[PDB]
């Protein structure tokens, strides 16, 4: 059998499997897209794969490093020296061009991103939250209409609906996942709900196909949040709109902000050319067609630097699913005893943060302990709830809001280290550690 | 008998008239600011003004150069390879730092252009329209209420009114600046009016006087768009906040988009920090204190590009003016001749674009001349009034809006290409066009 | 008219005028070979020369700098930071494909040169010097057979010749270009002669047409020691085979030895190759068809290097160029005064070296002056004649050898620095020094 | 009882026998030489040995590997990441000084293999080849003079001694290391003999004392050809200068061409150095003191290179003795049911290649069944005899010349894939084959 590694994430757990002998003699050629660059230089020679890969050696660099602390996420290892060699090379290039807003390297980004998702339009945006702002104004959201949405993402998701003025109505998580539960989608629907914003959290994705079964009976809309599932096997299949972000900390991020819409439908991706960028009519500086609009196109030079840094993606992708198999290996004891939840593994999982669930109401002593007695920093995305805050919009509109799976894993949650360019030995210190805390 | 070179317009021109030796009664000594850094290290000698400075051939570099075509504003230009080499090297110190959301380059931009301004407070923003945004939900604007401001800016300074739900209300320009005439604000004022939004245009400063007068009788407050007007001297002596763009085509630009918040009222630069940043509180991510925010600080990474390229500003305005002077002295006789209509030169214009009006219907007949037998690209900033788009909203609540100067003017307005980097011979190219096409 | 830059010195010529106004308007695109990489990065845009080309700011980055002293060839300056980024980059490719023997950058670097040189041929070799040896055998020289050479080239060219066991005879050179006069070869022609080993001394070309004019009477091979003439126009077209070598201190140069064997004979050609490789058939390794042969084609890893390197060359060349006519025309009093002559510019000298001759029997003083008082390293290429060393094979063979215009120029010869990453502040320093030591 | 690990033949072979416990009471500790410096970090904590090495796991990356097929030397397999690495580190220091020709790198390496050899005096070459040639002409070898060697080397061999006009004279090989018989070298004696040339191929060393003992009473020279043996203890104690190769796929190796002239006799190392660099002075350019010379000292870029490669020089020649001794072990029945015969476990070999015997006719039918049946890539090092090339030469001088066991041997040699990181996994592959092809 031979297979074609696309760079996503299904073939991603293929690859590893046979690099670890969990597989039948099977064989594969890597498909030449950009986002398979490093993967590759590193593992490949003449499209088949390398004979004498040794993971732990070879893409991890293992030597029985002495480690002392764990930092989560110290952002001056989230980029490597041969990306910072090969983005200084195509800033020479960018920078005499003197084209700093649109240019050709955000329509070659953008073809890139439409490749890779199988998406036949993509508008290149200043940021995630730009990109849901723009999209739900494409679909018509008016000041005042409903969004579905969940109350665990990051507080970018709810501020792009209130910024608009429409207005986030939260459902439930389901029992397994972290993502919106479907079986509660229907009863919040009302004669004001526009849209259903799943969030594909932590780079897990939700359950689309049952979503899309109730939006197509109250035909909503469905605009998904894939800020963090970058790399997902068929993410989008079911949504209208899909937002990327390429925040330099996700998976694959450029150096400051982006990111991008994505979508088959041809009158939506013309909207959303038009809302970012000021209203006016595509490739007309200064002749608005629709009433206002933003300034969130993607920066040319940010576009030069993702096409850069993505060659990266799919190898980076690897090695985080190889990081989230080891700690769901290594800490199944603290499973069996009762003491954790850990996730499972699945295909679909791009694996931009890594939860565990503490139980029995210990989750705050294990996170404090974990850093003072063991100096390993643990974090939890994120620590509010949406309807939690104390703000005005919140005291006046969500305080019935009660989200019972929601708020009992908020108590449970943590988020261990996990970023591509760990050391095997860092994350042998943070098994040490949650092992002996929980002795 | 000694002027300090503060780095701004009106020591500009004083300057100038030093160089052309229409004063030889001073001396100029420049002080040490980072806007200054180019004009110092080209201009002075220990301090002291060089001796020998030809302006033709040291700051123009003119060559006898023979000029075949004239673009409005060729963007490869407007950056030069001293600047690129100065970029090039920051970004090999910051690239390796990993800093690309918040960072120290941020908070020092922030510092230089507060102490450009003269003001306490400076957000730096991901553009002059988030800047306008954020600045305009800092003051309490809410859907509905009205926002006094011109109908001849660009259109992110209406657009950033509308993007909140609020209402702009356009009033007349004046007879000799382009800004709006304080004259019929008042008018204008109803109960739901909550600022005034006068625009800097073309990098001309508005009678500021007048509008603040006007403005505390009626406890509005005053938002200033600057983003043309950079370098002005006296900016914002009389506005609650001053917004900056850092747009690569501005007199001061990044290489993508960026801006700023100035002010010295520190509650408004606390709620403008907040929205700036999804709402949270100033050093506690995750944690919401206004009902919701935008992803809109500045880039650390262009934070550290515009410490580079502000060094160019004080010389490129200076470059500038003399350009501005030389279209006056040597269109003089089209307007004697009552074909045109000149500006005149102020100690406050920083000549981000330099306007003439065509008058007796002849405008378009010019522009289409001088490209199709002239070669030469000139441009109308900008070709659609704000209550003239085809747009549903025009269409719906500004159709009864009669601006009779700003309509008359619009008519008429020609700019000319100006732009620091432009050679004396193509000034004299467009100098020949313009005085062949008017024969 | 339209001119096509063609990477070589009769077009760097042309361009050079232009650029200084000593030619029509005249209009130039540049071809799109690796040698004229640079020179269109850094003067072109859109294939058109730039507008604003300011050779003395922008080419050689004038800015008054003080200079205290003058080497003649500090090896630092000779390669770039430019250089270096983009050797690393090619660097990176190369090593892990573990070919350092043969390889595919040899075969694209001969396909390169082959191209510039317009010929069929190329085998790039491990030194210029092994070239020469190759190309000898090729044509057939058995020990004892005489080549005529001229006797003040490097040591390398006799070198060649006795290291296989030919006897050079040596012939004067002209009156005018330090190149061997064509005039003196038919009456060192014996029954002993096979080759005629003209040098392109300095950069200079020798007179081919009439060098074959003999050749073809007397049914003898040319052998061309172009290894310091790179990118001469017309380089060859009299010669059976071309010697190029592209040591680090050439016009172009790797990073360590290699060179080349041009030419358009397949015979020699095909001979060179085996010659070149143990006297292997071709692409038969260890299978011998000649008798013996040599290790002597060029290393992988260096044709990788001189990929990029060549990328500089056409660029470089039109710095030396300008440095060249810089010193003809400052010194011109220096030879009115009738105290030095001075080269002559013409369309095929490619300025390796700069020649001047001080007469009068002045040359040491000038030279030991320049340096002990104005602290100015001159140099002598070369400092002992062919036929002047004291070695056995003189002493045996050469001490009645008369060459009269060799020894007369070897008295009043004398090299001024010139290398492309010079300064012109640097020449500047250069030149007062001659002035004031010929006061 | 303790042993210091000198880098060495004999004390890899000792190392090995305690690292599989065929020794138990050695303790050892390691050398600070650079050849030592891989080994060292690999194997050692504070300069003794680890205590948990295992050879399969550790030094091999055991994993069961599936293999598809063989290759003998696929040259990407012979630099690993490691070595990658450490080249582009360097080459950042040295690409910066410019120094491309001459430089401090190549007199390190000089030193480096001075004390690794026991010897005073190194000058590093461009190739083998050439440093075999300039040793030649060290001694005195004129055209027409002897110089016995064997017939079934590389051809640089014969090639160096035929480049120099002199006269290869060929002697048997013994019956049982491939090297010369000494008992066969005193009758091809004449008074034109001035040189013994013995090979120590495959990495193993010739019988030297027994060499020298007829040297000495016939006042020859001997030059060794040490080219395939560097790591060898003892090697050179008997011969006046040893020739060393740092080719890219030695034992050692650099990346291109490079070797070494290793002498304690200082007027042959003066000679070797002149002849090397033109025929110059030492350290007088451009004044000859020998009648010719060479372009044949290594690249400073090279030597900066060897520095870095030969870090890994013990540790991969350990790798060798064990695939060594795991083939002779592992293919033992063979040789007793008289099918093949095996090399033998010696202290001095360094297994540069593997050889086998196949008798009885079948080397041919082995070699062909195990490519096209198994895909097991096999070699024949090498392929032609001296005597026998079809070559002018051989057809002139060499036709009469019988040397019965070489051309016995050369009907049943066969070698063995064999470099240092090969798989277990292979070698097991390579194993199996030849089992099942000798059923
Ligand atoms: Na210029
Ligand atoms: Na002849």
């Amino acid at each position: 059998t031979l297979t074609t590694i696309s760079g996503h994430s299904k073939d991603n757990l293929a690859l590893l499997k046979c690099l670890q002998g969990e597989t039948k003699e099977k064989e594969f050629e890597i498909s030449n897209v950009l986002p398979n660059h490093k993967m590759k230089e590193k593992l490949f020679r003449e499209n088949k794969l390398k004979i004498d890969i040794d993971i732990e050696k070879d893409i991890f660099n293992y030597s029985r490093k002495n480690i002392q602390k764990i930092e989560f996420m110290p952002v001056n290892r989230l980029i490597s020296q041969s990306e910072i060699d090969g983005i200084i090379g195509t800033l020479k290039e960018v920078l005499p061009t003197g084209q700093f807003t649109s240019g050709p390297f955000s329509k070659k980004l953008e073809e890139v991103i439409g490749d890779y998702l199988n998406k036949k339009y993509v508008i290149a945006t200043s940021s995630g939250t730009d990109a849901l702002m723009v999209s739900l104004l494409s679909i018509g959201i008016q000041p005042g209409d409903e969004v579905i949405m969940p109350a665990n993402s990051f507080a970018a998701t709810e501020n792009a609906v209130l910024a608009i003025g429409a207005k986030p109505v939260f459902v439930d998580i389901d029992h397994k996942s972290y993502c919106i539960d479907p079986l509660k989608i229907e009863e919040a629907i009302t004669q004001k709900t526009k849209c259903i914003l799943p969030v594909h959290l932590y780079g897990k994705q939700c359950d689309m196909k049952r979503i899309r079964e109730i939006a197509d009976v109250y035909q909503l809309r469905i605009i998904e949040d894939a800020c963090q599932a970058i790399g997902s096997s068929n993410l989008g299949e079911y949504g209208d709109i899909i937002i990327l972000s390429f925040n330099p900390y996700k998976n694959f991020g450029v150096c400051g902000k982006a990111g991008a819409i994505v979508t088959n439908n041809e009158n939506l991706a013309i909207r959303c050319n038009q809302y970012s960028y000021h209203g006016f009519e595509v490739d007309k500086k200064n002749k608005k067609v629709l009433d206002f609009g933003f300034n969130s196109k993607i920066d040319n030079l940010q576009a030069a630097i993702g096409l850069e840094r993505i060659k990266f993606l799919s190898y980076n992708n690897l090695k985080r699913v190889f990081l989230a198999q080891r700690y769901i290996r290594n800490l199944k004891e603290l499973e069996d005893r009762e003491l954790i939840k850990l996730p499972r593994m699945t295909e679909d999982n791009v694996w931009h943060l890594f939860p565990i669930r503490i139980i029995n109401g210990r989750r705050d002593e294990v996170k404090n302990k974990l850093y003072q007695l063991y100096n390993i920093e643990t974090d939890i995305y994120y620590p509010v709830l949406s309807h939690k805050h104390n703000t005005k919009l919140v005291k006046k509109n969500y305080m019935q809001d009660t989200l019972l799976n929601t708020e009992q894993v908020h108590k449970e949650i943590l988020h261990l280290p996990l970023h591509p360019n760990m050391l095997l030995e860092e994350q042998n210190f943070v098994l040490e550690g949650l092992i002996n805390v929980n002795k």
